[PDB]
């Protein structure tokens, strides 16, 4: 099965998922000088006040914080989007070292980690249908750098010991994802894909310019998670990121000058 090791990592994925070599794969390098301001883009609308978190799950690749997406409770709208996209889950990608971990890069700079808030277009009725459409998902990407702690991240960090291994989950209600956002909602946007198998080309990427800062202790706790199941030899969950893919026939747009 696919993963992030030498024998099953990103360079192997194309054998089971040929779209890995497609026309709109993610992540990409964001060349800041080549991205163009699009004055027609609208401010993002991030409406998370009624968000209902449910559960946190170690799925063997990352951990997902899952939300109730059976009503319009936490939605993303505006920006490059038409219509309403519901938050289904968030998760992170991160490195074994502070100098790597992000999936998108900025002028080839790698951040320590990257948060993905995953939303699906309500016109398609459910997430499974949405991923089959070119405008099915909107993923809000936020970079993490190591410095001061992020207070809004700590509740996530503290539950990780309870989901150390693949397949473990824990109740995770009443978590407010607003605490993971930076001050500014300035962003870059481009059409892309899921960054793990099945690599479907269904995502409008919205990547925030401003990173959030997390502490060395916070990211160290991410790196104590395991890819393996309980009762299996330990494989630390680190370096669960796909590298930058070719931009091909795409233009990255900026919401800001
Ligand atoms: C282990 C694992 C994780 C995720 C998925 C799957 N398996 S298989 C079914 C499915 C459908 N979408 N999707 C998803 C994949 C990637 C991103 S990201 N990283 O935000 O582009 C968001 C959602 C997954
Ligand atoms: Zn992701």
């Amino acid at each position: 099965h696919w993963g992030y090791g030498k024998h099953n990592g990103p360079e192997h994925w194309h054998k089971d998922f040929p779209i890995a070599k497609g026309e709109r794969q993610s992540p990409v390098d964001i060349d800041t000088h080549t991205a163009k301001y699009d004055p027609s883009l609208k401010p993002l609308s991030v409406s998370y006040d009624q968000a209902t978190s449910l559960r946190i799950l170690n799925n063997g690749h990352a951990f997902n914080v899952e939300f109730d997406d059976s009503q319009d409770k936490a939605v993303l709208k505006g920006g490059p989007l038409d219509g309403t996209y519901r938050l289904i889950q968030f998760h992170f990608h991160w490195g074994s070292l502070d100098g790597q971990g992000s999936e998108h890069t900025v002028d080839k700079k790698k951040y320590a980690a990257e948060l993905h808030l995953v939303h699906w277009n309500t016109k398609y009725g459910d997430f499974g249908k949405a991923v089959q459409q070119p405008d099915g998902l909107a993923v809000l990407g936020i970079f993490l750098k190591v410095g001061s702690a992020k207070p809004g991240l700590q509740k996530v960090v503290d539950v990780l010991d309870s989901i150390k291994t693949k397949g473990k989950s824990a109740d995770f209600t009443n978590f407010d994802p607003r605490g993971l956002l930076p001050e500014s909602l300035d962003y870059w946007t481009y059409p892309g894909s899921l960054t793990t198998p099945p690599l479907l080309e269904c995502v409008t990427w919205i990547v925030l310019k401003e990173p959030i800062s997390v502490s060395s202790e916070q990211v160290l706790k991410f790196r104590k998670l395991n890819f393996n199941g309980e009762g299996e030899p330990e494989e630390l969950m680190v370096d669960n990121w796909r590298p930058a893919q070719p931009l091909k026939n795409r233009q990255i747009k900026a919401s800001f000058k």
